[PDB]
Parts: C-alpha cells; sequence; structure tokens
C-alpha cells in the first residue's frame, strides 16, 4: 500500500506519459500479473440491487478497460463489480495525442479520449471467450457491466445505443448509457431511451441486463430534473453519478489544469457527491445510484453511499495509488460503517436524507 503509493507509482510516473502508462496498466492487469487481493470480503460489505448480488460495494469505473480486455484481471484486484467501455459499435480511433494529462498536485486527471473503441464486434467477441466463467462469476457476487458509447460520425446516436444493448447487452449484468462523456431536450432523451429499453427488452430473459444512466456532474438543475423524471416516466434501472467534469474547480495547480477534457480524481469528489444526493432526492431514493467520482478512502466512498449511492466505482485513483487502494477502499469503509452504526453497507444508502 505505502510502497505503490509513495515508491513504486511515483516513480513509474516518471518514466511513463500517461496514456503509455494507461496501456501496460491495462496489459498487465489483463496478464494478472498483480498479486491477488488479499482482503477477503465482509459480509458487511455486500449489497444485492440491479438484480444481482456484489460481493463489495467498490467497482472498477468504465474507461479503464475501454476493450473488455482485462475483466478477470480486475476481479483479481478485489473489486466487486466491473464495468468495461465505453464501447462504441464501430471501431474508431479518438482523438489524437497526446489526449490524456496528469495533475499530480491535484491527484486528478484531465481526458479526452474520444471514446476510443475496438467497437462492439471485438467485444462481443472477447466477452464470449468468457462468458460462462462470467455467468459464475455474476452468480458468485461478481457482476460486470458494460458502457455504450456512440461513435463520432453517427447521424442517429438512438440507433448507436440500440445497437450496443443488442450486441452486449446479451453479455452484460447492466448497461449504461452517458447522458455524458465532454469529449464528443427532454422528450429527446425520453425517445433515446424509450428505445435503448425497448431493445433491452426484447432480449431473451436470462440476457437482459439492467440499463442505467451515465451523467455528468456538469448538468443544470433543470437538466437534473429532467432525467430524474425521465428516468422513473420509462423505469430506467438506475443511474451512474457522475462522468468526469468539463469545469475546473477553483484551485487547480497542476499546469495542465486548462487542457481540453474531463477531470476526474478528487477535485471531482465532492460534486459528484453532490449529484449523488440531488439525484437521490430527485427520484425518492428508488433508483439506484452508482456513485463515481474522486473516490480514494473509505470515507470518499462512505459519504457517496450516505448520500444515496448503493455501489460505488473508483478509477483515477486507481491510477495513483496502484492496486493497493481497492482494498484499502475496502477495509476502511468496514470500519468506518462499524464505527457509525450501521450493520452493513446496505444499512447507510442514503442515511444522509434520513437526519
Ligand atoms: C482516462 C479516463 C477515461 C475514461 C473515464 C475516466 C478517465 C479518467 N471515464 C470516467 C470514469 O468512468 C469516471 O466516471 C470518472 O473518471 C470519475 O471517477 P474517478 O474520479 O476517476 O474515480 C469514462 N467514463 C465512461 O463512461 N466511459 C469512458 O469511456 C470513460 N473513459
Ligand atoms: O498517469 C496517471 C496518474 C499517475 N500514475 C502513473 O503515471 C502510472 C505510471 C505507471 C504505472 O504502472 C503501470 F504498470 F505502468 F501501469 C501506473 C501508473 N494516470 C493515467 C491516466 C489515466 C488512465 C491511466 C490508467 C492506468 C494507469 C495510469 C493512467
Ligand atoms: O473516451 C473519453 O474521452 C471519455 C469518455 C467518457 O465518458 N468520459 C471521459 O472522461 N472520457
Ligand atoms: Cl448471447
Ligand atoms: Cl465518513
Amino acid at each position: 500500500e505505502r510502497f505503490y503509493a509513495e515508491h513504486l507509482m511515483p516513480t513509474l510516473q516518471g518514466l511513463l506519459d500517461p496514456e503509455s502508462a494507461h496501456r501496460l496498466a491495462v496489459r498487465f492487469t489483463s496478464l494478472g500479473l498483480l498479486p491477488r487481493a488479499r482482503f477477503q470480503d465482509s459480509d458487511m460489505l455486500e449489497v444485492r440491487v440491479l438484480g444481482h448480488k456484489f460481493r463489495n460495494p467498490v467497482g472498477i469505473a468504465a474507461g479503464f478497460d475501454k476493450h473488455g480486455e482485462a475483466v478477470d484481471g480486475l476481479y483479481k484486484m478485489g473489486f466487486g463489480f466491473v464495468e468495461i467501455g465505453s464501447v462504441t459499435p464501430k471501431p474508431q480511433e479518438g482523438n489524437p495525442r497526446p489526449r490524456v494529462f496528469r495533475l499530480p498536485e491535484d491527484q486528478a486527471v484531465i481526458n479526452r479520449y474520444g471514446f476510443n473503441s475496438h467497437g462492439l464486434s471485438v467485444v462481443e467477441h472477447r466477452l464470449r471467450a468468457r462468458q460462462q466463467k462470467q455467468a459464475k462469476l455474476t452468480e458468485d457476487g461478481l457482476p460486470l457491466g458494460v458502457n455504450l458509447g456512440k461513435n463520432k460520425t453517427s447521424v442517429d446516436a438512438a440507433e448507436d445505443y440500440a445497437e450496443g444493448v443488442r450486441v452486449l447487452g446479451p453479455l452484460a449484468d447492466y448497461l449504461v448509457v452517458n447522458v455524458s462523456s465532454p469529449n464528443t431536450g427532454k422528450a429527446e432523451l425520453r425517445r433515446l431511451l424509450t428505445k435503448v429499453l425497448q431493445e433491452r427488452d426484447g432480449l431473451r430473459r436470462v440476457h437482459r441486463p439492467a440499463v442505467l444512466v451515465k451523467i455528468a456532474p456538469d448538468l443544470t438543475s433543470q437538466d437534473k430534473e429532467d432525467i430524474a423524471s425521465v428516468v422513473k416516466e420509462l423505469g430506467i434501472d438506475g443511474l451512474i453519478v457522475t462522468n468526469t467534469t468539463v469545469s475546473r474547480p477553483a484551485g487547480l495547480q497542476g499546469a495542465l489544469r486548462s487542457e481540453t477534457g474531463g477531470l476526474s480524481g478528487k477535485p471531482l469528489r465532492d460534486l459528484s457527491t453532490q449529484t449523488i444526493r440531488e439525484m437521490y432526492a430527485l427520484t425518492q431514493g428508488r433508483v439506484p445510484i452508482i456513485g463515481v467520482g474522486g473516490v480514494s478512502s473509505g470515507q470518499d466512498a462512505l459519504e457517496k453511499i450516505r448520500a444515496g449511492a448503493s455501489l460505488v466505482q473508483l478509477y483515477t485513483a486507481l491510477t495513483f495509488w496502484g492496486p493497493p487502494v481497492v482494498g484499502k477502499v475496502k477495509r476502511e469503509l468496514e470500519a468506518l460503517l462499524k464505527e457509525q452504526g450501521f450493520g452493513g453497507v446496505t444499512d447507510a444508502i442514503g442515511a444522509d436524507h434520513r437526519r
């Protein structure tokens, strides 16, 4: 933990640009070249939501394993669920390089990858190669999410997402549609999600995933009200809150703070927590939320859970602190739940709203 945080990760940081580090991290993870996480998950961390058991509530957010190459290595790291993607219908290269920037002084990253994606067919075949292994993992409390994007040149965003539902829906425990990358009307949102849900409902029952909407933290109050209304009206299964921010909070120190793209990590944390809090209230606590943005400790995770998240994800912290951060978050969260009088994660979900 301290070796990765203080010695290993800062050293490798000096030699590689951030995208090269990302590529190497995916390769090492896919090869299982990481010690199998030692933390054995307490019963206190189990969460039942979205039609599944989650052995622990700490997932890897989309954008780490964009193309479904490292799923098993991510479970080995101790994540209670894995989200791959975003995956676009056709392969596409994304934006020109450089397109990922570290802000070490802020424990933040700015990225403008632009949905670089191997495309649905490649990812489909990759997931098919381990489909029954995943079924067993899911039954054992380790579900798989697939985040669906759209191609840069698409003339019909809803059809891109519908294609993703059809192709990867059958391989996913849940699907995600962003209504939120920074790098690509209410009735239109309703139209898009109606089409997505119709396609999902058309899949055979054992292949029918939950559908979540992933939002940015940069929405207006009107946008959030509208999203909550549409989600309730259509029966969307959950929300992922949040994607990266195109805002630049006051106080960023990194030299690269004015690069275009989505900001992640610590400066996003509380903006994300507050968005969770608002979306939980606007949905009357009836819509599961996966909380994400700036989680690097048990306290960060519990703040999102108490604000309304049933599950959390992290990404940027993994890239600064390495794999040990996963067990750290889980151990700290367990300890804080005990300290605060909760029987388990489930009892803490939304607890701030009942104060
Ligand atoms: C380099 C990089 C790349 C991506 C992302 C992030 C980063 C840093 N994120 C967003 C990610 O899933 C998450 O929502 C935010 O990064 C906030 O979480 P952290 O602060 O990183 O824990 C992201 N989200 C998404 O829905 N699809 C994607 O393809 C990506 N790609
Ligand atoms: O650069 C950072 C923050 C600081 N960390 C490193 O520079 C770094 C270097 C080597 C490393 O070891 C590995 F074996 F080479 F991977 C792991 C991390 N984050 C990037 C950008 C976003 C995506 C991503 C994904 C994985 C790793 C880094 C990053
Ligand atoms: O591919 C990207 O640029 C990307 C997508 C997304 O949803 N979020 C993000 O921060 N980057
Ligand atoms: Cl299938
Ligand atoms: Cl706390």
